[PDB]
Formats: C-alpha cells, structure tokens, sequence
C-alpha cells in the first residue's frame, strides 16, 4: 500500500528539473533551495513524510561513482501543482571549513542540487521510508519538531492538511485535529517557507500553532541563544499534555542533535505525573506514533 522503492539505484527515475527557488532570504545563513522535479513519463508515487534519492553525477575522491543521498520529500503526494506530476525537495547546500583543509567545503550532492538548472535530467530514486508517515485520522494531533531542512516532511503534513487544493483533492483528509510545529532556524529570512506557513496559522488558528525559535534574534530565559529544545522547554507541559493522547502523532526532523534537549524537557514534564518519559517514549515509538528522522 505504502509506495516504496519504485526506482533503485541501480535503475533510477531521470526526472527533469522543473523549478530551483531559494527558500533562504536576503540577509538569512546559507542557502536553501526549492527543487521541483518532474515525474511525468515515470510511475513515481510517493506519500508524505517519505524520503527520495539523488544520485549526483561525478566520481569521489576515490573515482568511484557517487552514491545517492536522501533528501525528504518536501510536497504531498500530488506535489505543489496538486496534479500528481511532480516532486520537490528542500536542500540545504552543505558547507564546513578548516583547519582541517579548505577553507570552504561544499557537499557534492547538496551543491549539485542547489546550483541545478530547470530543464536539468536527475536520478531519483526511491520513495523510501515507512517511520514519517502521518496518520489517516483526520482528528488525529500533529507535533513537528523541525529544524532547518527537518520542515521538509513537516510542509507535506500541513500542505496536506491545510492548502485548500489539497482538501479540494482529498475528500477522505479534512483536517480537523490540532498541529503544532516549533521551527528553529537562525534567522528569519531562514525561516524556510515562512509566507506559506503563516498563512496557514492564520486561517486554521484553532487547527495550527507556529512556534518559532529563532537563534539570532531570541534569547531563552537563560540568555543563550534561542533553539527548539528552548521551545519545548517553554512549552514542555503543553506538549506533554498533546502527547498524553492516544491520537498524538510527534515527528521530529532536522540535523541530529535536538533529540536530547527535547527528551529532558518532555522527560521534566512527565515526571511531574509520576511518567517516565522514556519508557512512555518507547511505548510511543512502538505504537508507531513518535516518529523521528535526524541526519
Ligand atoms: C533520511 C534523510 C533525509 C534527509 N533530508 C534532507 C533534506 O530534506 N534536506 C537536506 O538538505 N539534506 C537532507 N539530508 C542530508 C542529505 O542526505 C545529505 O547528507 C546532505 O545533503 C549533504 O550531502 P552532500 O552530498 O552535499 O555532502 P557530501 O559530499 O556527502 O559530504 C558529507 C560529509 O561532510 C563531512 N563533514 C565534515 N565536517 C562536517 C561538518 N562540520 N558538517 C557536516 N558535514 C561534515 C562528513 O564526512 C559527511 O559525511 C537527509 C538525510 C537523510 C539520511
């Protein structure tokens, strides 16, 4: 039922580049880019919060041929033209430096992609991926802890859930639960889709909350810089309260790196009603309704 593996590999789908739109505005950190990839003359389906391949042309260091990197799907199943012909992903252009050696190292797959021309023929493989799916239940609660890139499965949830195109083409998904992102980015021209999102927050404001930490431009109650783990700190028993219902779905996605913060906040607001939040986290997981995907 759930579309997978479709295309390998070894056999992958040549999509054709069909926009490259930077997601990162004037004055934010790094690029960001919007990538949608036509599926037409292919059978590529795919559900949201799964994940595609790309496989980048070019030898390594070694001069052997590039393996496919995954990128998280970033459009519903019908893609961002609602017309089941399309695929888009939001990629970060990977860049560290030295000394190490450098200065500036670019990943190979990342600058491929956010320097890629429209009319530009991609391998695609996949889809893969079964733990980001998100629940059928129309009155189900959708936490998304995001960071950065992490937004990606998070915009194929709430598109779905709250474009109206998308409820024009989903008789069977009308959203009527609660969803909650807290989104951490540095800045706010890096608030990735920032428009969209809000609009949104402001129509569903009983449906969607948008909570942002913003590193460069917030501080915590600690005085450091803003992060999601601050939010849900902030926030923690509100959240814990969310996640006590059997119907609560929590996804988290972005770098690794936030789980911990996120687990001590949780874990504090649990132990107040004589929860282990780690035991509760396991059943969770297990039921399939904590779903995880950092990189
Ligand atoms: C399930 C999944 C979903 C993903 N979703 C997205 C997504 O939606 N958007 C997105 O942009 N990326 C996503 N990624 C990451 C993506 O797959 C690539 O790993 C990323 O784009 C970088 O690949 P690259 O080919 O550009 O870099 P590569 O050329 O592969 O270089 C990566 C290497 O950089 C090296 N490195 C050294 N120092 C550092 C440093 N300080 N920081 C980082 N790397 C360092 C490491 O050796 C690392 O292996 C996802 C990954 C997974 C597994």
């Amino acid at each position: 039922d759930v579309p997978v593996n479709l295309y390998r590999p070894n056999a992958p789908f040549i999509g054709k580049v069909i926009s490259n739109e930077p997601l990162v505005k004037e004055g934010g950190i790094g690029i960001v880019q919007h990538i949608k990839f036509d599926l037409t003359g292919g059978n590529l389906k795919y559900i949201e919060g799964q994940a595609i391949g790309i496989i980048p042309p070019g030898v390594d260091k070694n001069g052997k041929p590039e393996k496919l990197r995954l990128y998280s799907i970033a459009s519903t199943r019908h893609g961002d033209d609602v017309d089941d012909k399309t695929i888009s992903l939001c990629v970060r252009q990977l860049e560290y430096k030295h000394p190490e050696s450098g200065e500036t190292v670019y990943g190979v797959c990342s600058t491929y992609l956010t320097h890629i021309e429209p009319g530009s023929e991609v391998k695609i493989t996949g889809p893969v991926g079964k733990e980001m799916l998100l629940p059928d239940d129309p009155e189900a609660n959708v936490i998304m802890l995001a960071t950065g890139t992490g937004i990606a499965p998070m915009r194929t949830y709430l598109w779905r859930m709250f474009k109206d195109a998308e409820r024009a083409a989903n008789p069977e998904y009308q959203f009527k639960g609660f969803s909650w992102l807290v989104f951490g980015v540095p800045t706010t021209p890096n608030i990735l889709y920032k428009e969209e999102l809000e609009e949104i927050q402001q129509k569903y404001p009983d449906n969607f909350r948008l909570t942002y930490a913003i590193s460069r431009e917030q501080k915590n109650p600690q005085g450091g810089r803003m992060y999601i783990q601050d939010r849900v700190a902030e926030h923690a028993d509100e959240l814990w309260q969310l996640i006590k219902n059997q119907k609560t779905h929590t996804y988290i996605c972005g770098l690794r790196g936030m789980e911990e913060g996120i687990d001590a906040a949780l874990s504090a607001a649990a132990a107040k009603e004589g929860v282990t939040w780690s035991d509760y986290q396991k059943d969770l997981k297990k039921a399939g309704r904590w779903h995880v995907e950092t990189y």
